């Protein structure tokens, strides 16, 4: 209950999920869902989302252990739900095409809603499409996304930040002027782009660096990350706005952020709005 | 309410160990590592052996539910203590670079010899090579790797079957006349080189289909698979010798082969035998 020494987990050898103590204050039982409501909605069948996740559960900390992490379920499915009542598909896709890892400690057990859109779309995340797939296939000039997803979770942190392929993504929503949608740990996906002075000036928020620096203290992690992903995005351009976290969002032109695992609900609303805005017109 | 019902894994959702009944009769804390002595074994530094491992857990059964798999950790190990015994080394590698994945309810905790093995390489397994930068750097006419290790497991199942990084390791393999080594479900793998009847009338062991087919009778996993290996190893050519298991081991030319969790201590025999002799001029 008080327990703050880090759970171990059963599928894996020396990795932990975060421990009891950090999850009775960091996850609840039910989410925070509400305003998903948009009495004219787009019906057009064309415009979705590409969705990117995390393939991988086990982060390496410091010092030789594995966070029992991945995407955070609250932070990928509040999102999901606005845009999903605002008239919006989604496809999943992950980097090796292996099925999107959530982080089921995390996932209120009790929100009707919030496991009914997972129900609706859980073929879709055990079975995601291979990111090199869509790239070859359904992007380019005429694509019938509207917009890219990604999700926040330290399993964001896990070859989304150097892979030559989401940097594909990010280009291209770029130069079509696409949305793209992030929050969390999302944006270290952004380091993509590597050397590429793309997102020079754009504003975002993201975890702060020192908090994750922290949260080890209670077990919520086995131990400290090797890198620090708020210094690496600062490092090519953003400009990081919050020092803390309150479930806060930002827009700067078609970026669309939060803050942590406390802005689904207001980036779902922010993401709605903003692409309602886009095709209603 | 049985002990032939499959055991669940609380780090996904709808996925499953094998069954409490098929552990006690599939699995041992003991394993039957033996003759593992080599009186003149390699003492160059230099050969090397590539191993290829699964770094997905989740296998997608008929009916919905993931067989929490991976791969089979004695399998692994058996072959990996004799050649390592015999003076080879190892170099771990993984489709996507992420952590190799072992069904742990297969490891024989009493067993000092193999889990001392594995605390040798684990930070190898934990943090492997990415096998496209093994492609690209350390293959060719000069290459150290004196032969590809691929363990079995059902996790063999997933992405090395249709893999054309994977494709290019075994067309390199035969082009140098290299050895391949595999056994159990590990020459899924193989069906990576699709159209090319690069191993047209190559006799080979593997899992029997057949048995895929019973082991969900008694829990071992939470439903079937939806596609036979076997069926489609022959397609392409190969021919499976064994219509059983029992810890049998077959050699054609340099296609060295084990067709079940039996075959480990055989097949670690076999290939450290085959080695030596390769070494020797």
């Amino acid at each position: 209950m008080n327990d703050k020494h880090p759970t171990p987990d059963p599928a894996e050898d020396n990795a932990f999920f975060p421990s009891a103590y950090s999850l009775s204050q960091f996850t609840a039982s039910k989410s925070d869902l509400s305003g998903a409501h948009y009495p004219t909605p787009y019906q057009g069948g064309r415009w979705k989302i590409l969705v990117v996740g995390a393939d991988e559960r086990y982060l390496m900390m410091d010092n030789g252990t594995f966070f029992s992490t991945g995407n955070h379920p609250v932070e990928t499915l509040l999102p999901m739900y606005h845009l999903d009542k605002a008239g919006f598909s989604f496809d999943i896709a992950t980097l090796s095409g292996n099925p999107v890892k959530f982080e089921w400690w995390a996932m209120p057990r009790e929100d009707q809603e919030v496991n009914g859109l997972y129900s609706k779309y859980q073929s879709s995340f055990r079975q995601p499409l291979k990111l090199s797939d869509v790239i070859e296939t359904a992007l380019g000039e005429d694509s019938d996304y509207i917009g890219v997803f990604i999700p926040g979770g330290h399993g964001a942190l896990m070859g989304l930040p150097d892979s030559q392929e989401v940097k594909a993504v990010l280009q291209w929503a770029m130069k079509q002027n696409k949305f793209i949608i992030s929050l969390c740990h999302g944006p270290a996906a952004f380091l993509a782009v590597g050397d590429d002075p793309l997102f020079a000036g754009y504003k975002i928020v993201a975890f702060p660096d020192e908090m994750d620096a922290q949260t080890p203290s209670i077990g919520y992690m086995p131990g400290h990350l090797t890198w620090k992903f708020g210094e690496q995005l600062q490092a090519i351009g953003f400009e990081l706005l919050n020092t803390g976290i309150s479930g806060q969002v930002f827009q700067d032109r078609k970026m669309l952020t939060g803050d942590s695992p406390l802005a689904g609900n207001a980036l779902g609303q922010l993401a709605a709005k903003a692409l309602l805005a886009e095709v209603e017109q």
